[PDB]
């Protein structure tokens, strides 16, 4: 089965499904893996502040480092090109100076603006509790995630996005600090091997009421 | 007058922005929102169980009703075709009889398979913190906003992801259980009648690495 | 889309307004609703306003075993009330007239000059007053406020249970209340119903007024 | 004349512009049919025992108003220009319409006869040997109820209310033909169209008048 990419909107979406079987014999290649994250990162995030960190695990020694973690999702695991873990930074604003400089800098504002935005803006995510500023990462990583997603499967690809992970200890087995970095969610990505089982959606008056 | 729609997944995605200042006079035709929340619904959730919940807000009463609660965000509030308040439902798991049901009415899986899912699903959801609960929520509703504002590209329209407004009272105001549903973000949405700022995003190098 | 329980119709409230005597004993009544029904309740009218009510809102396993005995035969509805609300009328009510009526002098409803000829008239008059004819005062004042609240209450999708018979001569001591100043007037249970109300019958009108 | 107003329907509004008004509209009439439904709806209140103690003369007459003028005293202009003043008494041998009451239960299907036998057999005795304080404070509390939901009721038809304590209590039955020594009266209610709005008034802070225990 050739790799097939997929130029259509609409044909993208009806066909990105969980897929839970991927070619072990196909890895890939890190230029294209860049640029997928690279357009799934233009998804928006709150003032633009872009919380998510993606671990791309890839080698045979971190995959079996995090397989037990990953429990009854082992066979995405093992047989994915790699199995992308969504983290937030939950001290994000530590890169506002960067990424609004960076907008001065590519002439999108100035220098003024910038300052009068990150005067309000600065103090309000300092002063968020822990589960507000969590509730706003997971928020964020999800909306980048979804657009990874579609990306992936525009790329030819199939994803399976996942929750059921070890989430209390994710971050220690991998090394980064718990105390900064919470895990969102985790998607196996790679070339299927096996096509997705089609899924059911609740009728619409179930999931939206205008007022 | 009909919008020029965008057929391409690569332009949809590139053409995704905040728009903040819509044409106040354009309403958008209520099978045509329907399309598009039919379309952003297809979003993957957690075990399938799709807990997102949208208050379209359209009619002069209701936005009116809502404005002090949207506080800097009044101009996206009033000029969209509507104001999309999205939640989630804590008590998602209600329909999953219904939802596995159809499943298996669609030749999906079998009732073996259908009872031996809900076995475990049921009580590990129905065993969760309402944080827990809260976190699956958000990320599910999420995923599927993400394909809602793109859907809404594809259609010609433009939307605005927005979270300052008052997630507290919300509910409350609208009328909706403030136990059951939480506000997860809401999503202006209609035609643009002022372009968006383009903005920036972070290098690469700082959001991913491979291990 | 499951909603918040309001009736709004006036005449579906008054007619839902029922004594219901098994309430939900896992259902508890979020302070901030409580705050806004005893807001809404105590807009009923008093006597030169003087709003002599005051609400012991007794929620707490420990003060409701405290009262249990003085309910007596009302144990259904202590045990599983959401809260069992204890009206009393304070007998020494003009000690706030300087507050109430300085608030109207702030928010512009009359004059510094107006407040002073009023209460010129109003604090003797309430100073002079016996005991007894005090206590018909606080009596009467309390149980205005008392309907509205269980009204309120009903349009809040909650009922209510009005409850005279509980120990009166010892409750204000067991709650911590100075008995020479405050009257037990009424309690009202209040929460969500666990089974409907009996129905009752009331009086051909022209049993209760004439026309004179 | 006695054209029917416009209704609040809405719960909050209703509440919200429960108001004294003190001058009323001198030529409207409430038709009886009103006052009637009206009244009907206040005496769905509760009672002790559901003994339903209250008494309502509704003074409409031009020579009953002459009669109690001199009773309200500074009240005299709600007293004039209402469509009604009604004096609202207790009546403190409630416990006498006991077996009607009880027997209409009964009749309309709500309890069976051996059921109302033992309630009143409690009933009867404890209410028969209250004091006369006791019971006066029993009938002030019920009529008090009732007249609160008449006020609401009121102005849900589009009438105005205002609540008057001050009125001659010591001789208000003997004017009107009420026997003095079994009913008491409670309180007054004038009620008509308003002529003027009435004066907002303030309220305590919540804060100061309940607390959780
Ligand atoms: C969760 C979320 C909340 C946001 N809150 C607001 C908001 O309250 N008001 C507003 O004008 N924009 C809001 N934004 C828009 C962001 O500022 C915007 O997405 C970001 O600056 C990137 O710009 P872009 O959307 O044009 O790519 C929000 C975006 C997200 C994803
Ligand atoms: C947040 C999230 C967590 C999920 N967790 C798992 C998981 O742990 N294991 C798995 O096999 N699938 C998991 N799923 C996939 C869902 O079961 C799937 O998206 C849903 O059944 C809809 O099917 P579709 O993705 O093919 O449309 C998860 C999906 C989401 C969005
Ligand atoms: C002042 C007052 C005291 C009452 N005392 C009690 C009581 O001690 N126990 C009880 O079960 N009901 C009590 N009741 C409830 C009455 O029995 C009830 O209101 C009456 O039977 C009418 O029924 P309803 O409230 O359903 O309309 C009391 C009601 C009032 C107004
Ligand atoms: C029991 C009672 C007796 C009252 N007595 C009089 C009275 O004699 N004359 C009068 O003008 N108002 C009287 N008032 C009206 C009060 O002054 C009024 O209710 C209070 O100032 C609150 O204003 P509001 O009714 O507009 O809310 C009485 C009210 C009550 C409840
Ligand atoms: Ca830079
Ligand atoms: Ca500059
Ligand atoms: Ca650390
Ligand atoms: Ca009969
Ligand atoms: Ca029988």
């Amino acid at each position: 089965q050739k790799l097939t990419r997929i130029n259509d909107f609409n044909e993208v979406l009806n066909s990105r499904k969980s897929v839970k079987v991927f070619d072990e014999n196909y890895k890939i290649p890190r230029e294209e893996m860049d640029e997928i994250i690279t357009k799934a990162t233009k998804a928006p995030s709150s003032v633009n502040m872009q919380p998510w960190r993606i671990a791309v695990v890839q080698s045979d020694e971190m995959k079996e480092k995090v397989k037990e973690s990953f429990g009854f999702n082992s066979r995405q695991l093992t047989t994915s090109s790699a199995m992308l873990i969504i983290f937030g930074d939950l001290q994000n604003y530590e890169k506002a100076e960067q990424i609004y400089g960076d907008a001065v800098e590519q002439q999108l504002m100035t220098e003024d603006i910038k300052a009068q935005l990150l005067d309000w803006i600065l103090p309000y995510y300092k002063n968020l509790s822990r589960e507000g500023m969590k509730d706003i990462v997971n928020i964020d990583s999800s909306l980048m995630a979804m657009q990874l997603m579609l990306t992936a499967k525009a790329h030819g690809y199939d994803t399976n996005p996942i929750g059921g992970f070890d989430k209390e200890n994710i971050a220690d087995i991998i090394g980064y600090d718990s105390d900064r970095y919470v895990p969102v969610l985790a998607i196996a990505i790679g070339k299927k091997a096996q096509d997705a089982h089609d899924s059911v959606r609740l009728p619409i008056d179930d999931v939206r009421e205008f007022l």
